[PDB]
């Protein structure tokens, strides 16, 4: 795990990760083109991140993304695999960040940097339970 | 559209807009809190990007995100309200760009800034139906 460290993550879209099923709630969403969601294309990237970062996790410990910080440059039909690159920039104690990029074989498709946060999941869950209705 | 005009979007979080509902198949996903997820939040600015924009569009018309630049500093369990205020900077041709913000009721959960570009959604579908496999 050091800094300038690559880490690839790959991804088939299938037909449910397009824009209406991110949000089906959305009247404004449903007559939407066919494509990957910028949500999805996110959480794709996080996703990747999870993944280099997790030997870096003490048991009892997970993450949250903090800040997310991307283009989106061109569109993705089902059936295209993303690959996403995540290259380490920076550890510094619980703090983690990478620069991400994604190409879906015909276009990149966007990249930037995500930063994340190592947690203490009891003691976040505690927390979250604490302003729940 | 005025330039410095805010919208704003109210949304209570359900139970499958938490992060394990973004990625069913990650592993990884699967064990985190139960917590609304940054791409799901990243959806939802733009949701009240796409509402503030819909008057001004011609008919046939629509837009896609080109860029998002936020922080994600609190969690939000569902049953909270999520509103975005979504404020307009600018205007040039087909582009609009966007300052965002997110609170929960209880806590800032979010901001940064958010760009868009205005299509042709038939010309669009097309071409994007051609990249299809």
């Amino acid at each position: 795990m050091r800094v300038g460290e690559r880490f690839t993550h790959d991804f088939v879209v299938p037909p449910h990760k397009t824009v209406r099923h991110l949000y089906p709630e959305s009247p404004e969403f449903a007559e939407f083109p066919e494509v990957f969601a910028s949500g999805f294309m996110v959480g794709l990237m996080e996703w990747a991140c999870v993944r280099a970062m997790a030997p870096y996790l003490e048991p009892g410990e997970g993450s949250l993304g903090t800040a997310i910080c991307v283009t989106h440059t061109a569109a993705t039909p089902p059936g295209l695999t993303v690959t996403v690159t995540a290259e380490l920039r920076s550890v510094e104690g619980r703090r983690l960040s990478w620069r991400v990029s994604a190409h879906d074989g015909v276009d990149e498709i966007g990249s930037g940097t995500h930063e994340r946060a190592v947690i203490h999941l009891e003691k976040f869950n505690a927390k979250v339970r604490q302003k729940t209705p």
